[PDB]
């Protein structure tokens, strides 16, 4: 069985990486593009982009360790540890050529270390809708004059005593709908059925815990990145962010300018955090066009 | 029955105020001191200080509307609304003389409007461990590099869809132990027995909801206080804050200097949020001495 429907022409499969069984969905031909999802979701957030991108590229969308159908990591959940798994998975499929990388939300956290440490392996980079873990995250507010803030969940999820797992167990669908809609501009794109599919996946006990372990490792990832960021990124990079409620706005590009010498950015009006779903067509267009300046099938 | 044991020589009683039945505990003789508790607790947080104050004062400790054994407010949960109930309650027992006020955490939110609007009724004022609602609360961080963000719970408790109530229902005893200990330096004073008492009170469904309605009204309270704060407080004031884990540190006094002409402040080392329980001896001494500068029995 599959947690999410696989697009025609794609395969659902598994590979062992450093003793951890990773799930992914793969299709297409040409140079490799790896698509890395974020919190609350799985590979399936890319299912509308994948068929279009597979016309010119080999496309792989893994589930992050412990999420979707992937085994939890055996090392840890810090950015540097998780990036090893994703780098080695990509290199199993693209050993002889650099590959492209697209990442959303904590997919950024879990890939930035292997990008900066293996720059010759990365052809082009697309990051959307999350800070790279660094000191800037300590400036986001706990509360706003309009109500709940964007990233108070960092503290909720990082709290000890299994606070988040204990409160959310039995209420996983309720919580995830609130979380998604509170970070969305266009809530209409999330059908009740789509919310059911995402809620059933992260409600698996090891996946609910895995979700929050990424946040329990966030300060460690900040400390790791403080050393890694002494090396700037040299490959062509694009950032995307939502301009509406839930969006990072200009923050995404402005932070990335500190990391990348060659970066362009776009802010998408009418879109919040969930760009592949809230703004599928323009997001897909900008990604496809950016990656297609660098040769493909 | 009684949710908490009354100290010897005190009485548990009720007074209807503007159609709302308020519970209080009362004892002693002399000028009146009202002690107002905060979130997660009831009048009982004062039960060690009350017998000492009662040697020189008439002491009243009410349960906030909706909490403990008090009925919910009929108007609303903003600071200006709730303060009417507490001001009228105190004035029933001190109709012809000013009274003293001690308040902790959201006890501050629920008393500041009636202090500024009825300054001649307030002889001396002691505030501890919470910001007065104003724009400064939007500057607290969602996530910290060391320790834990103090007020990320503002967003959690104020979130719509009854988020906090829905997640915490059935897990109230677990949540309150985590909340209290995460905001404490001297965690050892929170025995399982004491936590059982507080948890049974706030787990009453109407009290769980009332607890979070104070936070849902916080932005309204900020807007109210923006007008009220155009008049500074003129009576003698003392602030207390913990210097340990969970403490407000220097923030408490620094904010109060913008509100009060006559203010002295103390930071108690090795003490967190729950000063009456974590640091009973020094906190009680500071309060008794400060209130005993004015006339007393």
């Amino acid at each position: 069985a599959e947690e999410f429907p696989v697009p025609n022409g794609f395969e659902s499969a598994y590979r062992e990486v450093d003793g951890v069984k990773l799930h992914y969905v793969k299709g297409g031909q040409g140079p490799l593009v790896m698509l890395v999802h974020g919190f609350g979701q799985t590979w399936y957030e890319w299912h509308q982009l994948m068929p279009e991108l597979a016309k010119r590229f080999t496309v792989i969308a893994p589930d992050l360790p412990g999420l979707g159908q992937s085994e939890p990591p055996k090392t840890g959940y810090s950015g540097e540890q998780v990036a090893v798994y994703l780098h080695k998975l990509a290199r199993q499929f693209s050993p002889d050529r650099p590959f492209d990388l697209v990442a959303h939300d904590i997919g950024i956290w879990n890939t930035y270390p292997m990008v900066v440490k293996n720059q010759a392996d990365i052809a082009r980079l697309v990051y959307m809708q999350a800070p790279i873990p660094d000191a800037r995250i300590y400036r986001f507010p706990a509360f706003t004059a309009q109500g709940e803030s964007l990233v108070w969940h960092f503290s909720f999820f990082a709290a000890d005593d299994r606070l988040a797992e204990t409160l959310i167990a039995g209420k996983e669908r309720f919580f995830l709908e609130h979380f998604i809609k509170s970070h969305a501009s266009n809530t209409e794109v999330f059908s009740e059925r789509l919310l059911d599919l995402y809620a059933r996946s992260y409600a698996k006990p090891h996946s609910l815990n895995a979700s929050f372990e990424y946040y329990r490792a966030l300060n460690e990832s900040v400390r790791q990145n403080a050393e890694l960021a002494k090396t700037r990124l040299q490959m062509p990079t694009m950032t995307l962010a939502g301009g509406g409620h839930g969006g990072m706005g200009t923050f995404q590009l402005e932070q990335m300018k500190a990391y990348a010498e060659d970066v362009e950015g776009h802010v998408l009006p009418g879109c919040g955090h969930w760009l592949p779903e809230e703004c599928a067509a323009p997001m897909n267009r900008l990604v496809i066009d950016f990656l297609s300046r660098g040769r493909h099938h």
